[PDB]
């Protein structure tokens, strides 16, 4: 995992990619949208996990480590994926193919429109920056080695320790990425902290979202630690 | 201000140096947390108010985005302030001089201990990467530009671009400083990146905080937008 080239880790990122799901509903009956976001987020939940064992790294941690880090990311991620398959719908998110909602349809959930928001501006400045699909895994596997790592003993130090040397080798594989594409030493790390700063953006979209689920209130909302671990067990 | 070197850069923002403050109690009576709290966040926010406005690029933007921005950030600024006064405190948050608390003392709040922990934890993380006064006011600005610039007119594009250009200088600085103190490129980047997703953190904090805030439902807590404007205008 620390000994993979810069090439190889893109590879395996990519390699370890999840599928685009679609929403269940019935397409041939008339047109809830809780219900329907809530249903595809579980099975989203699942791939989730298959990807996360595929992240370089990840399964070198304990599976508690592996359950913290999924118990606080798992939203960001959704987050950063949505916001990546919106980015060619300027003012639309397609949270699936057959889920295409724009932010009047927000509206009909209280509290949403202004999440809504929030995740079309995200998708329209990766389309300013000209996102790449190679930079966007790298994000996505920052996303879940970062987002748990300062809330977690002599294994925890190690633990910790592995998981800021694994960050490393992704900021290098990004480096390189700008270089392989032409930029210069000043654009490459111009474009490097562009790309980090908006992780802190959706780091905020997603303890907005987190609120707005804690507040209904409800068993069959938010994966407990007991689902991740065994999903992930 | 986009006319500043690297070194200009850094002068400007040491010389903004807010002070550090004292907590407001009478010294020989016996020892509300919550209170003294309020009181030291209520006058350090005034004085946040005359740094922001000495931060290169910052007056150059419209009243109403220099107070979006604030409004945004005013809690991310505290927390970054305070994590920095600590480093050389282990196990202990040094709000004032005069108020030095471990977790304990957090606890006397119910939801307190959680914020009082991860603050710790950025403390220390800060200790272990040897963080630099140089770094800390370079973050500290890129804070103040970043956490509200994707929740924003012909004059929104010009703002939304120029802020754009100050953090890439605020990034050009950085780096100055990391070469000046004679790191590898390598290591330039590694960390960089280190550095920048901490901000993530901090943001998640500033949310888990507010979110406490917010749940006291009280005129007097939490600064209005009329409140930052009338100070700022
Ligand atoms: C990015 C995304 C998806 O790809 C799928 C669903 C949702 C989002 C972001 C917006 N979000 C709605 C926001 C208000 C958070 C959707 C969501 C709805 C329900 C659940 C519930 C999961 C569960 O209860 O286990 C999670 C996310
Ligand atoms: C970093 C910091 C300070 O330097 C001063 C006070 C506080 C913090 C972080 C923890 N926080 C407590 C957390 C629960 C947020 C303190 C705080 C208390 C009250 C207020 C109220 C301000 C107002 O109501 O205008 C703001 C921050």
């Amino acid at each position: 995992a620390l000994s993979l080239t810069a090439d190889q880790m893109v590879s395996a990122l990519l390699d370890a990619e999840p599928p685009i799901l679609y929403s269940e509903y019935d397409p041939t009956r008339p047109f809830s949208m809780m219900g329907l976001l809530t249903n595809l987020a579980d099975r989203e939940l699942v791939h989730m996990i298959n990807w996360a064992k595929r992240v370089p790294g990840f399964v070198d941690l304990t599976l508690h480590d592996q359950v913290h880090l999924l118990e606080s990311a798992w939203l960001e991620i959704l987050m950063i994926g949505l916001v990546w398959r919106s980015m060619e719908h300027p003012g639309k998110l397609l949270f699936a193919p057959n889920l295409l909602l724009d932010r009047n349809q927000g509206k009909s959930v209280e509290g949403m429109v202004e999440i809504f928001d929030m995740l079309l501006a995200t998708s329209s400045r990766f389309r300013m920056m000209n996102l790449q699909g190679e930079e966007f895994v790298c994000l996505k596997s920052i996303i879940l080695l970062n987002s748990g790592v300062y809330t977690f003993t002599l294994k925890s130090l190690e633990e910790k320790d592995h998981i800021h040397r694994v960050l490393d080798k992704i900021t290098d594989t990004l480096i390189h990425l700008m270089a392989k594409a032409g930029l210069t030493l000043q654009q490459q790390h111009q474009r490097l902290a562009q790309l980090l700063l908006i992780l802190s953006h959706i780091r905020h979209m997603s303890n907005k979202g987190m609120e707005h689920l804690y507040s209904m209130k409800c068993k069959n909302v938010v994966p407990s630690y007991d689902l991740l671990l065994e999903m992930l067990d």
